[PDB]
């Protein structure tokens, strides 16, 4: 049998990309959609959200991960 | 069974196009009836009013992202 | 193989020249005719109502670019 | 065998030189027509528009890569 990898900020990052697992996809579709349509009143709003989307898969990941390593290197330095 | 996307933001912009959902095809339907006719009353009145109605929808869309993203920002980048 | 630009804004420009297509060269030779006579009730109806068509033409591809253009400027600039 | 550069940044760039590959030049065939007459009220509404679409090209390609390096660079950072 397999064992899952067990750890705090793993799960995090999991749980976003269960999130916007289909939302990927969507992204590189609408994007693509955009490129042989200069000005769009439907295509660029409709990216304009799921950039956004995407913006903050990255950023939620990054803040998650900056904040428990900061205080998980406190509790390592403890350790002596 | 299939997930749905659970989203605030992704509610409202879902929301509009439950709305505007037929109006899709209106906008059309007229544009192609103008276009083979010289000049109507009747037919630029009704333009008219359909082309604000799209340019409302879209508006709200980018509107209501903007708002909450900007708010939403400033929690995010208050965890650290 | 040749690639036709595709846009929407483009495509309503195009859509009313479909239409007023052999209207551009009835209005030059109306014009010609009205230029050779003095005063004629029949050449001056069919001139003004000529001239109205042609005046929809200009003014709502304006119209349409400049409605479009506008809420489109606002998504753009939520890209930042 | 050449290896193509893969970039989503750059694919982002090239995306929309695909679609506006052959308006760069009609963009300077109609400034030459622009510089050639007086006044056209034709040419007029016709670069307005055609312009409008050049400003789309480098407005949401440089709107892009702005967005993209602002949560980019915040993961390098995390990596210390």
């Amino acid at each position: 049998m397999a064992t899952p990898w067990s750890g705090y900020l793993d799960d995090v990052s999991a749980k976003f990309d269960t999130g916007v697992d289909n939302l990927q996809t969507q992204v590189t579709e609408a994007l693509d959609k955009l490129a042989a349509k200069p000005s769009d009143p439907a295509l660029l709003a409709a990216y304009q959200s799921k950039l956004s989307e995407y913006n903050l898969y990255r950023n939620a990941q990054s803040n998650t991960v900056k904040v428990f390593k900061d205080i998980d290197a406190a509790i390592i330095q403890n350790f002596r």
